[PDB]
């Protein structure tokens, strides 16, 4: 049981947690759209809203986004989130000025976010 | 603080086990009731391999067994049900396969949730 390190977890497992929360969100909001009736489409995106928090937005090539504020638990979030999701997901704090939790997901090549009523990227809900 | 009325104090912290466990239930219960009838194995498919989600049908001949009666378990499984239904089954094996059970249901249709 070791003396000559400087290194103690820290806030990490936090980060974890958020992170793979966040994943799930993604990954569940993407698995529901994929295989959904088209007939049921709407009422799913309502209910998702409604019951979840979770807002889907298709991503155009004109959206302008704001990246998450560079303090260290934010990049070790977002590590954790890419780890899962894939290097060139987008993580943002706004999109096309509006404020929230903002993750970049894919069906085949059409693109979307999901946007979360959250006010720091740092959050268990 | 102990004696103290503060909420801090006196109320237990929703575990965040059961938060968690609320959220994939909720959606992968979404995902099973706005699916796409042809698409259903491919849906069951994704989540087992994608999300680490397995589901099953719940029988009427299931046998589950319930987890170990234990303040901790108590507390997680109230948070549960506070949020899924007071209907939930919540159990540490079914059919002699152990894991994390948690019941849902669509219309007639019993469902497991295995994590």
């Amino acid at each position: 049981p070791g003396s000559m390190s400087f290194r103690v977890i820290e806030r990490e497992p936090r980060a974890q947690r958020v992170a793979l929360q966040l994943v799930a969100i993604v990954k569940l909001t993407r698995t529901a759209l994929l295989y959904s009736d088209p007939d049921l489409r709407r009422a799913l995106l309502q209910d998702l809203e409604s019951n979840e928090g979770v807002r889907v937005y298709p991503r155009e090539k004109t959206d302008k986004f704001k990246l998450q504020p560079d303090e260290s638990v934010n990049r070790l979030i977002e590590h954790d989130i890419r780890s899962r999701l894939g290097d060139d997901t987008v993580i943002a704090q706004s999109v096309n000025d509006i404020p929230g939790v903002w993750i970049s997901f894919k069906i085949d090549d059409d693109d979307y976010w999901v946007a979360l009523d959250r006010d720091q990227l740092d959050t268990v809900t």
